[PDB]
């Protein structure tokens, strides 16, 4: 289903958002900074599901969006 496979990415996404956020506290060197950058990456990251195709590794597609938020919003 689309949504079945939306809610497996979901989990698979935040099984990950320990290790995003801790990269994330790393590269703004603020948790309050970290935490809002984080947040809007998987914002973005669900809203987004849809492009991510199949093999893709999931962690460098969430690097990915991280870095582009990073650059982007904070910076």
């Amino acid at each position: 289903s689309t949504a079945e496979r939306s809610a497996r990415f979901e989990r698979d996404a935040l099984e990950f958002l320990d290790q995003m956020y801790s990269a994330a506290l790393r590269m703004t060197r603020n948790p309050a900074d970290a935490e809002d950058l984080v947040q809007e990456t998987y914002a973005k990251a669900y809203a987004s599901f849809h492009q991510f195709r199949e093999g893709t590794n999931l962690k460098a597609w969430l690097y990915r969006i991280l870095t582009n938020t990073f650059i982007n919003s904070y910076r």
